[PDB]
Formats: C-alpha cells, sequence, structure tokens
C-alpha cells in the first residue's frame, strides 16, 4: 500500500554496500537498507520486514537536476520541504530530499522532469521503523 517502484529500482544493502534491484528482494526479510530519520534529517540503517509485488501499474519517470532518476507510481510519496507528497502532486522545479554522495546528510534537489513511462510490474518494501527507504539514491515513503 502507498505506492510502488519499478523492479529495476536499486536499493543498497547496508553491510555489503551492494545495490540490488528491488524485484530481486521479493520474499526476503530481516535485512537493512538506508532510510531517513526525519527527526535528525540523517540517514540511518533500517530493517526491511517484507518485499513484494503489488501488480502491474502505471509508472512515471522522475528526474532531478543532479541527474538522479526513478520510476514510481503516481501515488508514491517523496519528501519536499513542505512535507511528503505524491509524485502526481509534484510540480516542475519542486525540490525533493536526496542523500548526499557521502556522509549521512540530505540535500534538496530540483525536479527537472516528470514523464509518464508506461505500465510494468511494481514492487515495494515495508520498513516498519522509519517507513521510508532510499531507492535509486532518492528518499521514498511507504
Ligand atoms: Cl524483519
Ligand atoms: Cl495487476
Ligand atoms: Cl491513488
Ligand atoms: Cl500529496
Ligand atoms: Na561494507
Ligand atoms: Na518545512
Ligand atoms: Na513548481
Amino acid at each position: 500500500s502507498g505506492g510502488a517502484l519499478a523492479g529495476d529500482s536499486l536499493v543498497t544493502l547496508v553491510d555489503s554496500g551492494l545495490q540490488v534491484p528491488i524485484k530481486e528482494l521479493v520474499g526476503k526479510s530481516g535485512f537493512a537498507v538506508w532510510a531517513l530519520n526525519e527527526a535528525t534529517m540523517q540517514l540511518e540503517k533500517a530493517i526491511v520486514s517484507n518485499a513484494f509485488s503489488t501488480g502491474i501499474k502505471p509508472l512515471f519517470t522522475l528526474t532531478t537536476r543532479l541527474g538522479r532518476k526513478i520510476r514510481a507510481t503516481g501515488n508514491h510519496k517523496f519528501l519536499t520541504i513542505n512535507g511528503w507528497k505524491r509524485l502526481d502532486e509534484l510540480t516542475p522545479k519542486e525540490h525533493l530530499a536526496l542523500p548526499r554522495n557521502s556522509g549521512s546528510d540530505i540535500y534538496w534537489d530540483e525536479i527537472v522532469s516528470i514523464t509518464y513511462s508506461g505500465e510494468e510490474e511494481v514492487f515495494d518494501l515495508t520498513v516498519p521503523g522509519l517507513h521510508n527507504f532510499v531507492a535509486n539514491n532518492i528518499i521514498v515513503h511507504n
């Protein structure tokens, strides 16, 4: 529930640092990825309790000014300076929270494009602590 991501969306397994397509994690649990602690605004290790397909749904490709890109359902939420917002409520030039290249801080990158990009099978992770995770180096909410 809450939206989903293209199967090739990459999540980072904390200990190995291996970037893995979310589709490959289906059925796995009890492993850590990166997530945002919104109180500290710092990245933290977060346990995933479930990884699953939600079926075939419409996807939108969102691209940022730094060149980060993700394909998500219209209802998937991203973090703006004014709170979490559905992809299909985001506007051109609106900024989203993204992890910095190094360290545990975030930066607010500008959206340069949102484009409908067809239907595919889509996937999600449940993160029972922080309810969000990093995918394709962008913070997304459950
Ligand atoms: Cl678990
Ligand atoms: Cl379906
Ligand atoms: Cl909806
Ligand atoms: Cl919204
Ligand atoms: Na490591
Ligand atoms: Na604010
Ligand atoms: Na705007």
